[PDB]
DNA sequence: CGGCAAATACTG
DNA sequence: CAGTAT
DNA sequence: GCCG
């Protein structure tokens, strides 16, 4: 399936085009569509030839195959050389942290073109201007190497200071990707307490060797802080910013929260919406029956949090046969 | 046609 | 609450 | 966008 070579690559790097154009413009769900088939193709054991061989998978239909028969036949989609070219400096606007369709779009409305304007002449959040400071190396993925790198750096980190610590890297990096956009590390302790207010002696001790550069998430003041989304940068020469997230949790969700750190998104979404048909509920926290809803049908109590001692226990539950990382792309 | 890829954590 | 982020 |  998914941990394979993509047979039409050529057809997919268009569609992509498409996917995100329509994305920033705010059509989120006619994006989802070109994603979902775009996936499709990218697991299709073999190359894409004729338009009945695409209407023969799911998540293709006659619009889209319409679409993979001019590529095939003339190595060009014709739709692509009619995009607003107000989509480039959309997707050039979002693609900075804390800026979104609606601040990208805001932006635009506003005059804007470049990252030179809105670096001198846009209202920035204390996020978007860190965003924007390593706009371009926040652009760059990183070798699984890095990666592996920075994640020895914030365990190592913690251990330091309580070796019963464990510290596992989620995210892309678990699917076995060759790349990660970031690196997702995942904290917690056996003894179920011992992960507890922790954030303060490991984030301190980061920015102390100098690890950690700047802080785009984190309420440190309060003591049940879960997230951190930070920048790091490993030492030496030629070494680029790297988008780190930290979370810590009770072993007790351990199993839930591997799972949803894991990822991928999709698979997420995708997954917790099948709980939610048969009368669960599925987060980083734990797998629950349906809540409890007086008469008029308002959330009054909690479900009964099933036993997800590891994420085996969940599939099983959920009624569906376990997935490796790798195959949880989508 | 309307639903579809969710549940949750921070910031003004 | 709206927006952005996992 | 595709699908029930
Ligand atoms: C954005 C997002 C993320 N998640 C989860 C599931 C994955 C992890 C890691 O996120 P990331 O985007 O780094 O993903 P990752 O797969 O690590 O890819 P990168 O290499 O970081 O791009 O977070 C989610 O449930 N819903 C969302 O909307
Ligand atoms: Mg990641």
């Amino acid at each position: 399936s998914q941990k394979a070579t993509n047979h039409n690559l050529h057809i997919t790097e268009k569609l992509e085009v498409l996917a995100k154009a329509y994305s920033v413009q705010g059509d989120k769900w006619r994006a989802a569509g070109y994603a979902k088939a775009i996936n499709a193709l990218k697991s299709f054991h073999k190359p894409v030839t004729s338009y009945q061989e695409a209407c023969s998978i799911p998540g293709i239909g006659k619009r889209m195959a319409e679409k993979i028969i001019e590529i095939l036949e003339s190595g060009h989609l014709r739709k692509l050389d009619h995009i607003s070219e107000s989509v480039p400096v959309l997707e050039l606007f979002s693609n900075i942290w804390g800026a979104g369709t609606k601040t990208a779009q805001m932006w635009y409305q506003q005059g804007f073109r470049s990252l030179e304007d809105i670096r001198s002449q846009a209202s920035l959040t204390t996020q978007q201007a860190i965003g924007l400071k390593h706009y371009s190396d926040f652009l760059e993925r990183m070798p699984r190497e890095e990666a592996t790198e920075i994640e020895q750096t914030v365990q190592k980190a913690a251990q330091a200071f309580n070796s019963g610590l464990l510290c596992v890297a989620c995210g892309s990096y678990r699917r076995g990707k060759a790349t990660c956009g970031d690196v997702d590390v995942l904290i917690t302790h056996p003894d179920g307490r011992s992960h507890r207010g922790i954030f303060s002696r490991l984030l301190d001790s980061l920015r102390q060797e100098g690890f950690l550069t700047d802080d785009l998430v984190s309420q440190e003041e309060n003591g049940q802080q879960q997230k951190y989304l930070g920048v790091c940068r490993l030492p030496g020469p030629g070494r680029r910013h790297r988008r780190l997230d930290i979370i810590v949790v009770p072993y007790s969700e351990f199993a839930c929260a591997l799972l949803y750190f894991t990822g991928s998104a999709a698979f997420n979404a995708s997954m917790r919406a099948l709980a939610k048909t048969k009368g669960m509920s599925l987060s980083e926290h734990a797998l629950s029956t349906a809540v409890v809803r007086n008469t008029h049908g308002a959330k009054v109590g909690p479900g009964r949090v099933l036993p997800t001692p590891t994420e085996k226990d969940v599939f099983r539950l959920l009624g569906l046969p376990y997935r490796e990382p790798a195959e949880r792309d989508w």
